[PDB]
């Protein structure tokens, strides 16, 4: 059972940015205490993977939305609005996209994937305009998700492999022609830690808006850790910032490192404080703040872990009381 008399989370962030958390289409059931958690705290949600590619395309042609609508029509119900994860990844995209239908032994040809990538991008975006219209909660999509390797290199993935560094301005490019309401993202971790990595992410936006790829923001992950260092993220954010691009913090979460004891939650809790003073600080350019997981219990994080602001008995934990 949750607690109904505390602060709802977003509310205490109304003039800054909406506050999202990641869900799982089988926790919205209005009796679920999961789904209370979320309509409560949450003015924003995010598919933890019913959007991804297999789970809207597992075999070529054969769309499977209900996971995906079933979130939307959450979304929807409870005035919240949505971020779109995700048209492009190297994980949780099946094979046959990589594939010669004709000698699935053999890799498809360079126009073949990316006809397959513009028809996957197209109809997934045509799928909520058509369906939901107006009502369509999604304000924006990550285009293409981990693109970057750990050292800065473009991760060298099947669609790397395949058609070549052009894929990331080409997946833009369909998204923008589908749907041209929506803010297209790219995705990212590490991008906080100011280094390599950053730079290569800031490099990399510079040169393809320069091109006039339709970018429009930056999505940094932010799977920080217990001993994430707050001024490496305050100046990721500058530089990423001076792009001109809108950053969003998508995938929220704090590794404990296997430290679950009270005094790592105090330290959650004053890094989570500190954390969101600089999000405070830096809203002319953060846009969205979204938590990957509604409570511990439900984080994809391998246990031992506590890193969200709700426990595993969906309590409000110290990180929680910091913030508000
Ligand atoms: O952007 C990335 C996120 O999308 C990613 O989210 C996790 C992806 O893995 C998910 O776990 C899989 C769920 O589907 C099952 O069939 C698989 O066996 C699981 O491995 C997990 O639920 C998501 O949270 O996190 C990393 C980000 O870079």
């Amino acid at each position: 059972t949750i607690q109904n008399d505390i602060p709802d989370l977003y509310s205490v962030f109304k003039d800054y940015f909406p506050i999202g958390v990641a869900v799982d289409p089988s926790r919205l059931n209005d009796a679920d205490p999961h789904a209370q958690l979320t309509a409560k705290h949450f003015n924003m949600l995010v598919a933890e993977n019913a959007m991804k590619p297999e789970s809207l395309q597992p075999t070529e042609g054969n769309f499977t939305f209900d996971n995906a609508d079933k979130i939307v029509d959450y979304a929807i119900a409870h005035n919240m609005k949505m971020r779109g994860h995700t048209l492009l990844w190297h994980n949780q995209v099946p094979d046959w996209f990589f594939q010669d239908p004709s000698d699935p032994s053999k890799p498809a040809s360079r126009d073949l994937l990316l006809q397959r990538l513009r028809t996957h991008i197209t109809t997934v975006l045509d799928h909520f305009k058509t369906k939901y219209g107006s009502q369509n909660p999604i304000i924006g999509w990550d285009v293409v998700n981990a693109v970057l390797d750990d050292n800065g290199n473009l991760r060298n993935s099947k669609w790397l492999q395949i058609i070549g560094p052009d894929y990331i301005e080409k997946a833009f490019e369909y998204a923008h022609e589908a749907d041209p309401s929506m803010k297209l993202f790219i995705n990212d971790y590490n991008i906080e830690n100011n280094g390599v990595k950053t730079q290569a992410m800031y490099d990399l936006v510079k040169k393809l808006k320069n091109e006039g790829v339709p970018i429009n923001g930056i999505g940094m992950q932010m799977h920080i850790s217990i001993n994430s260092n707050i001024d490496n993220i305050k100046a990721s954010i500058e530089k990423l910032a001076s792009l001109g691009v809108e950053i969003q913090v998508t995938e929220l979460d704090m590794n404990m490192n296997g430290d679950v004891s009270n005094d790592a939650l105090l330290k959650q809790a004053r890094l989570y404080k500190q954390l969101f003073d600089l999000f405070k600080a830096e809203k002319q350019y953060i846009t969205a703040v979204v938590f990957w997981g509604v409570s511990d219990d439900v984080s994809w994080l391998s246990k031992p872990n506590a890193p969200l602001l709700f426990d595993s008995k969906l309590q409000a934990k110290p990180a929680y009381w910091a913030i508000v």
